[PDB]
């Protein structure tokens, strides 16, 4: 029978109609979260009702798919949406709470009301509430388009990124909108692959720039249906490594939107990652002792045999296929030292795969190995090595003659 009436102000400074509210009830949920932030102590902290507050909030998510509607009001009026006649109890006597979202329209930051809720006096209960809630701005972002928990990349592969940029409300104003792409050393980007999602590739300009990045230009009048909005642009890139120390190092692609002459934040995305690892050629027999001349290809083996040859280098790139001929392949000096850099971890491989290094030259007076010799490529498994503390592979002398 007590009720009151909580009335949200929407603001974006200038308030906007047309905007929907939907009120869930979280008395359930609120209740759970104050208890667990008064734990075993003798009276609820003052900080309780934030707190529960500030948890059930961040839960909205999930709670729009699962809690109760007891209103819907879209704001009117000058921005107002009234939730008229909201309970302050449940039939149980329990203090009701309520959890208030955006769901239809800068959205405005969901937040949770408690009753009851009190008065500047300390004493008297509010019958109408009204509540100002503090907006998102959305600022730009460029994200790793990649579903996995290891952002490891053999050279040359294609990595998908996505650019979601900030289009102003004023923009039909303005004179030009630019989007330029800086990635990290390691990283190049592919300008052919850009697309801007609703927006013809005959409304902008692109440019290749110097640093392996790019630069996007738009005349502003083109922007217009993308006042207020976000601007989606997706592009691939690569890896190409020149310096080995960039092995095994995080490598971000970075972005700035400009309008005018007025820069964005620049924005940055998960950094992705490329392997390695190093060998060394011994005399099985002495191990101090190292072998010059042996010749050494990178393969795929799957049930003990060779099934695909790489191709290229960590710089123009790695291809796998089942051609024998123009391997990848090292030779040895009188350290007996090799590597093969670039490389996405073992895990990342197909199942049964493994990396491999096949002996096509065998060192003079030694056994040419039969087998390839299987290695593990992971994290960090090239660049905390010294070339000397590389892997190390025997071959047996060939004895002397005696008739």
């Amino acid at each position: 029978t007590e009720t009151a009436t909580v009335t949200l102000h929407k603001y974006v400074a200038e308030a906007l109609d047309g905007v929907e509210f939907t009120a869930y009830d979280v008395t359930s949920e609120y209740a759970d979260a104050y208890k667990t932030a008064t734990g075993d102590k003798n009276e609820s902290p003052a900080d309780a009702a934030k707190t529960a507050s500030a948890a059930v909030a961040k839960k909205a998510d999930a709670l729009q798919k699962t809690a109760t509607v007891v209103g819907k009001q879209t704001t009117a009026n000058g921005g107002l949406a009234s939730f008229a006649n909201l309970p302050l109890r449940d039939a149980n006597g329990n203090y009701k709470a309520y959890l208030f979202a955006e769901t239809d329209a800068q959205k405005a930051e969901p937040f949770v009301l408690a009753m009851p809720i009190y008065g500047a006096d300390g004493k008297t209960v509010q019958k109408s509430i009204n509540i100002y809630p503090k907006n998102v701005k959305q600022s730009d972002k460029k994200t790793l388009n990649d579903n996995r928990s290891h952002h490891d990349f053999t050279a040359g592969e294609k990595i998908n990124y996505s650019i979601e940029t900030v289009v102003p409300w004023n923009i039909a104003n303005k004179k030009v909108y630019t989007i330029t792409d800086n990635p990290s050393k390691g990283l190049i980007m592919d300008a052919d692959t850009i697309q801007i999602e609703g927006l013809a590739s005959n409304k902008y300009t692109v440019k290749k720039n110097a640093d392996n990045g790019f630069t996007i230009t738009i005349p502003a009048a083109n922007l217009a249906a993308f006042a207020g909005k976000t601007l989606k642009t997706t592009v691939k890139g690569h890896l190409s490594i020149e310096d080995l120390t960039l092995i095994d190092t995080g490598i971000p692609n970075k972005a700035t939107a400009k309008v005018d002459n007025e820069a964005h934040h620049e924005v940055k995305s998960e950094e992705v990652f490329t392997g390695g690892k190093k060998f060394v050629k011994v005399d099985g027999s002495n191990q101090s002792k190292t072998l010059a001349g042996a010749q050494f290809q990178l393969v795929i083996v799957k049930n003990g045999q060779v099934v695909k040859y790489a191709h290229g280098n960590e710089k123009d790139g790695y291809t796998f296929d089942t051609n024998n001929t123009n391997v990848a392949t090292k030779t040895t000096g009188e350290n007996g030292q090799f590597e093969f850099a670039g490389l996405k971890y073992s895990e990342s491989l197909e199942a049964g795969e493994s990396y491999a290094v096949k002996e096509v030259k065998a060192p003079t007076g030694y056994d040419l190995l039969k087998d390839p010799v299987l290695f593990t490529v992971t994290k960090d498994s090239y660049k905390t090595v010294q070339a000397a503390d590389g892997q190390k592979i025997s071959n047996t002398k060939k004895g002397g003659f005696l008739p």
